[PDB]
């Protein structure tokens, strides 16, 4: 601080705080704070009169909080509770003086993951964290994102003090599996979004924390339907077939070995292939799921969710799908959590100890019991294919849309063109292995680096040619889906068979002139995308330079970023090329935003589009006859090519 | 050398050679040799005219030998072949000039395990290696013997250059398993013997190498029957029940996670528990065993082994049990290896990839596919219980022994006493983690250490009181077994039910006076035991000091050591105490040694006792009525106590 603000301050403070995190801090101010401060002497800084502080001390006192240098999953009901207590202090600070103090005081005696986890969520949601950009998880705690080999290579770099970057690998016996569609799950970008997505709208949020995240519920429905489609496409491009939905009565056919290791903790357990699910002590019974899944499935089938009193709360209406998501992921918006439980989240802990359900070996938690690591394990997508059609069951009970339904009279797409080429290839990225190796003191830092291989495509532009027959200027929702065309059996599906498989590429609002415009728009301005983020270091360099320099840091570019990696914008496809189908449906802006970032409504911000999500492909479309004769929907085929 | 010998030379040379083994040598002479030498320019040093050298070069040339810094199991038919080529050069050296040369030349471009493995066997069997003591595997390549945690702790010591010893753990969730009888399998001593035992008498030996190991065949029968008994006792002392024999048609009920890691290689794969055996690609089919086991079992049942011609070679006679061992472990003394295959050894590779039989994950080999590590995994003893009663099937087909049979007329044991207490406790040991961490150069060595917890007992003495009624002085075999008494069901077995479960404590030859002697003998002089061995370092200190000093190193104390750890002499038992049964049978020395160390006949030396092995408890003993009425057999009960 400046006995306050700056941001190149707030910012600095943060970088110091998550610097070498597996070891006591080396920045002196952080330490006399660390020593000298007492979160309990001027309950005033606190808008709670410090009930939150007072609760953590209580526990840090009876020393009943998890130990340092030990692992942590966010699926542990206690670890979570402890991590979230830090969030509630940092939360009720009136100003930087209370935050730095506490994340310093605490940083130094609470465990690292509870700490990493609390500092981030807090920075993301609390009032006080505007100016900041968080360093990328992959560089702050590299063990969750780099391999096991590169990690050991970095440990040696360090033992010997000779530096250098190592090239990472990809998982199983490439050319032996479906560690062929690996590039997708294993990417530090998607892994970043996956974790952020759930830090932006956490399953544990209560509206006591301050505001209400708006439609987490549909937002949950949708985000995962997207990774499940996005995933299903990559498997198309690899001669692989759409994924199996998981069942509790069957073998988990496809198991994997992650080759990843914890920092403190041991290597991630592995799963043998063609295994039978076991009842995992502590978490829940396998049948416990099977009944949960039926209570679920009866709410969809009935038309109503029934709460605790036996009140039936109707869901055959638009808020529908969000009360279903509150009961299915199970977040605290659940109406009856004692009855519908928690399919999704239990299903994550349940798939993770398949390595050790009675816990005879005391293996650590597993790749699925963590967000920066689940997309690694193949059953991750088998498990969301199953959540995915629990939702479609509801999703599909609506009656199809009428002509009169999709029509935004006046507007009509004339043509759709791609100004450029759809070309995807494989780039190269480098993140840093330093917070991973321990350097104590008087020993100096050798710069170790990891180099990964990630997908990419080339910027391209949309030229959407189109006339407003209306008398004059109307607001427009430009919706753009890229659905597939044939099967992988070769078969050629139907906009019913394929409406569900399509992934959203862009959604934006523009005004339309009163006559033939020709809107053009960029790979680069997509609304579902996010650039790669600034390096850890680089945000140190920068933070530092505006401290000794006066003031700024306006890199607002990054204080939310909900989306997926720009690199992942289009699917991989084949080197021969495939022709996908592009759908531009343009709906009516005035009714869409008929009421209101608002992209990552991280802080209470009402999501702006009111149409439900996947509009208008979210509904059974039995006769294509129709999508086809509304002026404001047009489809054109595109073709993507893969450079070797 | 001294352009030869010494031993504090030969010795020095060796310590230099296995010093930091995961990195090019730092001892300069070793390097100009390494560079300058040509194993192919004075084929003269070679008793082969250097066909052996000439064969390794050939391969090192086409560079078709395994790479350095990669793993190695002795179960790999190629890795083995490559490791054993080094043995054949080092083997045909006329003097040190040829050995050092080669293990220097080679050390530097052949892989480490092939190298570690060749240098040891070579030192053990070749003519030229008399004076030496080998450093203990546990300190030369610590990754095979220390845990995964201590290993990582040592890696950190090194990163930061701050030293120190870490205390090791024990395996699963002690108080949750049968990682309660862990102290036994996991001991660096037994693991040492297990590997030595099979380096002393290797499965691959051909008598072209020079001499014939004498009864490896019975020697195999017996060594394993011993670990299987010794193991079965420890499980008695832990309220556990004797072990299950393994079958190929059933689930492997008891699986474990080893928590151990390779140096170059990844962590040891784990095994889930209640798994079904899969056909493992590359090694052999599961049924391939099931038939092997029948071809085996029919030789026992028939009375003959049938070779390649269809010759039936009889085995219902004393050489019996050794031709059976040649066919069962399958070593090269097999008469028909194309028919009886290799149950034992395949059974080791077969249990190891249970982690990955089609090899979709490319996990490394597993704890059972290695001798310094098999005793770790629980199916290790399930698998030797099954080999164990294949042998008993044959073992038991003989007719029981007659009175007239065991009687060594003249002698009679009067009494048997234990001068002291049978007390076993848990000591503490420290071996060194240095060859484990890499230190390159100009970086200096910090002394890292591992501390383990191992069993122990207290010296005690035998006072065997006994009269030679014979006219005068007769030679005697003093045989001493410690069999159990009751069940663990509480039941109280029979010297038929328990003859097989007893472990040998001592076997020695002494002359008996012509009248009442009273022989007393020590925990310490046992013939089946070996002291802990000298430290790595310590043999460096010592080697070095007699180099700059003139000459010696007579520590012959250690140039073979076949036995088990003195610490493991008696079983653990209970803290309440158990009464075991002690059997001293004294047979007739003149007929025993009716013909000839001779303990570890490492070099061709005829085993000296002629009685078969386990004499006289190796045969069905249907009426105890008999063992009981031969003067020279007496049994007394003892009682062992466990200090907490
Ligand atoms: C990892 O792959 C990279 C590709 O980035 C390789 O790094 C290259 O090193 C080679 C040496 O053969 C150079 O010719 C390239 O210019 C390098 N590129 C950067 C296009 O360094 C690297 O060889 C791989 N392996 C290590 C077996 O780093
Ligand atoms: C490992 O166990 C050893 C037992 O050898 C412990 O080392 C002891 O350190 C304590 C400190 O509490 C001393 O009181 C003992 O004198 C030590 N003995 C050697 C009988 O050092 C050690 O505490 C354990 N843990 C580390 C949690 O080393
Ligand atoms: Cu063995
Ligand atoms: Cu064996």
């Amino acid at each position: 601080d400046a006995l306050g603000t700056g941001n190149a301050q707030k910012q600095q403070d943060i970088n110091h705080l998550l610097d070498k995190i597996y070891e006591p801090t080396k920045y002196p101010d952080l330490k006399d704070i660390a020593e000298n401060f007492n979160p309990l002497g001027d309950t005033s800084i606190y808008n709670d009169h410090g009930a939150a502080v007072e609760t953590l001390m209580k526990e840090l006192n009876d020393h009943r909080l998890l130990e340092q240098r030990h692992w942590y999953s966010l699926f542990n009901t206690r670890q979570r509770k402890e991590a979230l207590m830090l969030f509630a202090v940092l939360n009720q600070c009136k100003e930087w003086y209370c935050f730095r103090s506490n994340a310093a005081y605490f940083r130094e005696r609470m465990n690292e993951g509870e700490f990493v986890y609390a500092l981030y969520v807090s920075v993301i949601h609390s009032k006080l964290g505007d100016g900041i950009v968080l360093p990328p998880l992959y560089q702050i705690t590299p063990h969750m994102f780099t391999n096991s080999e590169v990690i050991d290579k970095a440990y040696s770099a360090k033992m010997t003090q000779k530096p250098g970057t190592f090239n990472v690998s990809f998982t199983g016996t490439k050319k032996n599996r479906e560690q062929r569609v690996a590039y997708f799950g294993e990417d530090i970008g998607m892994n970043i979004h996956h974790v952020t997505w759930h830090m932006d709208f956490p399953f544990w949020w209560e509206d006591s924390y301050g505001y209400h995240l708006d439609r987490k519920g549909e937002l949950f429905f949708w985000v995962h339907h997207q990774l499940t489609a996005r995933f299903d496409f990559e498997r198309l491009s690899n001669w692989l077939d759409p994924v199996d939905e998981l069942h509790w009565d069957r073998i988990i056919r496809e198991g994997f070995a992650p080759l990843t290791s914890y920092k403190y903790g041991g290597e991630f357990p592995v799963r043998p292939d063609n295994i039978h699910f076991e009842d995992v002590d502590g978490v829940a019974h396998v049948h416990d799921l099977e009944i949960t899944e039926s209570r679920i499935h009866e709410a969809i089938d009935h038309g109503y969710i029934t709460d605790s009193d036996g009140h039936t709360i109707d869901i055959r209406q638009p808020k529908g799908i969000e009360l279903l998501g509150d009961i299915i992921e199970s977040s605290k918006y659940s109406s009856n959590v004692q009855y519908y439980g928690s399919l999704h989240n239990t299903a994550h802990v349940m798939l993770g100890r398949q390595g050790d359900p009675h816990g005879k070996f005391n293996l650590p938690p597993g790749v699925m019991e963590h967000f920066e690591t689940a997309t690694r394990d193949p059953s991750f997508f088998r498990l969301h294919k199953y959540m995915d059609n629990i939702f479609k069951k509801h999703t599909d009970s609506f009656p199809p849309y009428t002509h009169d339904n999709l029509e935004f009279s006046g507007m009509v797409v004339n043509g759709v063109a791609i100004d450029g080429e759809l070309i995807t290839f494989f780039d190269e990225f480098q993140y840093s292995l330093i917070n991973a190796v321990d350097s104590g003191e008087n020993i100096e830092d050798v710069e170790i680096n990891a180099r990964v291989h990630r997908l990419n495509h080339n910027e391209f532009t949309y030229k959407i040619t189109m006339s407003n027959n209306n008398d004059g200027e109307r607001l427009a929702t430009f919706r753009i889906f890229l659905c597939p065309i044939e099967d992988n059996n070769g078969i050629t599906l139907t906009l019913d068979e394929a409406r569900w498989f399509c992934i959203e590429l862009d959604k934006f609002f523009q005004k339309v002139p009163s006559g033939p415009e020709t809107i053009e728009r960029s790979s680069k301005d997509s609304s579902v995308t996010v650039p790669d983020m600034p390096s850890f270091q680089s945000l140190k360099e920068q933070a530092d330079n505006a401290v000794n320099g006066g003031h700024d840091l306006d890199l607002s570019a990054y204080e939310r970023s909900c989306g997926i990696p720009d690199r992942m914008l289009l699917p991989k496809s084949k080197p021969e090329g495939m022709e996908f189908n592009l759908y531009v449906a343009v709906t009516d802006g005035d009714k869409d935003t008929e009421g209101h970032h608002a992209q990552c409504g991280v802080h209470g911000e009402a999501y702006p589009d009111n149409r439900p999500l996947g509009y208008p492909l979210e509904r059974r479309i039995p006769d294509e006859r129709v999508i086809d004769g509304v002026s404001n929907i047009k489809h054109v085929v595109v073709k993507i090519v893969h450079h070797l």
